């Protein structure tokens, strides 16, 4: 028989493609897939045959949610320039208490009332979503609801905090104040999360607590097995997710073929392209580089080729290197397509992924705080020729090709939307 199951998401970006890769998955199975999120991403979600319904036709009179939004654009501005000039201890240390998106609870008011109102009227059989805490609708609505983590994992084990890039060869002296400091910064995400769960009269949970199923996205090869367990009813999706033709300009270039991508946000901050590419002018390889939205003043010299928006999944099996931000999304790409990574972190929990690249050997972490020309050359030159990180990032690609997770998680799903229990 065929389910009605409705996906959210945050508003941007990276916590879509998880969601729309599970989607797909269920859809194949016969069962009607919604989407709640906003007219800007309705052709993604209509072009994968899922049915757009705008939240923002659901808000509430009092919160129309886009006056509340983010400027992710600016937080982004402001993220490129801390990273830039301070050490991750730096960054918590003058974050003094404020968390890295607690600023966003309140905000979240409006889309928790429309969600209310379009489960009511949409009456899904089961509810996935992919935010960054959970919101209280979750716990209303009279249908399962499975939270989604696209972002790093770590944040649902007992170990080192997320958002710290801890390294496991990081001694617990070394470690201890910018813990402390991310801990502290925590609770002032327990002290928003408080008031919104206050605010809609619902018993406050952790805000990565799932209630009967919680669905991770992260390659086994990377999952945090040295911390034990994920927490309670979690269980984890290895990965969620045409051809590409090489450009002409690059045919007849020395080198290797080298992918740079920071991320369609980190990208809108030119000089964050620019200070990467400037120096690769003299690198002896070829690059093709995703530019972002104001890629068109972009420099781009004659050892490479550039777009706005890049086939990334078509592009990755031809490359030999993929220079990175740290998504989850590109780190599973990458993997899966069996390319080492060079992760330059922007923001968040990039600087965990950026950390697992280069603790599992997948890879190596360049930090924009340590940047220099110099050292992304050699970095590029050291991954290239390591037979060991090959081998590793090798290894994780047949374990990406061989999971039966997907099966386990699509039972799952429907397991929980046909009995409400599991
Ligand atoms: O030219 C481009 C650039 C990007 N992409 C796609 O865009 C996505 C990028 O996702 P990701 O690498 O995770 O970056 P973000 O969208 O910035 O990811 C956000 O959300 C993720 C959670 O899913 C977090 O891991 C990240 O830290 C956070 O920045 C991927 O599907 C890429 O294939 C393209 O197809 N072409």
């Amino acid at each position: 028989k065929s389910l009605k199951i409705l996906f959210t998401a945050l508003f941007g970006p990276g916590h879509l493609n998880a969601c729309l890769g599970i989607g797909s998955l269920l859809r194949k199975r016969g069962h009607q897939i919604y989407f709640a999120h906003f007219p800007r991403h309705r052709a993604t979600i209509e072009k994968h045959g899922f049915l757009f319904i705008s939240l923002l036709d659901y808000a509430e009179p009092e919160f129309p949610i886009v006056d509340m939004l983010p400027d992710i654009g600016i937080i982004a501005k402001f993220a490129f320039e801390r990273m830039h000039k301070l050490t991750p201890l730096e960054l918590f240390r003058h974050a003094s208490g404020k968390h890295t998106f607690a600023g966003m609870v309140n905000g979240s008011k409006g889309e928790n009332y429309a969600m209310m109102k379009i489960v009511k009227e949409y009456k899904p059989d089961v509810c996935l979503a992919d935010y960054l805490f959970n919101m209280p609708w979750m716990f209303t609505v009279d249908c399962p609801v499975i939270p989604v983590k696209s972002v790093n994992p770590i944040e649902l084990y007992n170990g080192p905090p997320a958002l710290t890039g801890c390294s496991i060869h990081d001694p617990p002296s070394v470690r201890e104040e910018i813990e402390q400091l991310a801990r502290k910064s925590e609770l002032e995400l327990e002290s928003e999360l408080e008031k919104l769960f206050a605010h809609f009269n619902v018993p406050l949970v952790s805000y990565n607590y799932a209630q009967q199923l919680g669905i991770y996205i992260y390659p086994g090869p990377l999952d945090y097995k040295e911390l034990g367990s994920p927490k309670e009813n979690w269980v984890r999706l290895d990965s969620s997710i045409s051809n590409f033709e090489l450009p002409e300009k690059l045919k007849d270039k020395p080198g290797k073929l080298i992918y740079v991508s920071m991320g369609s946000l980190a990208s809108a901050v030119t000089e964050l392209l620019t200070m990467i590419l400037t120096p690769l002018a003299n690198s002896p390889h070829r690059f093709i580089v995703s530019t972002g939205p104001n890629g068109d003043s972009i420099k781009l010299y004659d050892n490479m080729w550039g777009d706005k928006f890049i086939n990334q999944v078509a592009l990755l099996p031809k490359v030999d290197l993929f220079i990175t931000h740290g998504g989850s999304n590109s780190l599973i790409e990458g993997l899966t397509a069996g390319k080492p990574l060079i992760a330059i972190p922007q923001f968040g929990d990039q600087l965990d992924n950026a950390q697992r690249i280069a603790d599992l050997g997948l890879g190596v972490r360049l930090n924009l705080h340590e940047f220099s020309g110099e050292k992304l050359l050699k970095a590029i030159e050291d991954v290239l020729n390591d037979e060991k990180i090959n081998a590793n990032v090798a290894r994780v690609s047949e374990e990406l090709k061989k999971s039966d997770s997907k099966d386990k998680v699509i039972s799952l799903i429907e397991k929980l939307a046909r009995d409400k229990k599991l």
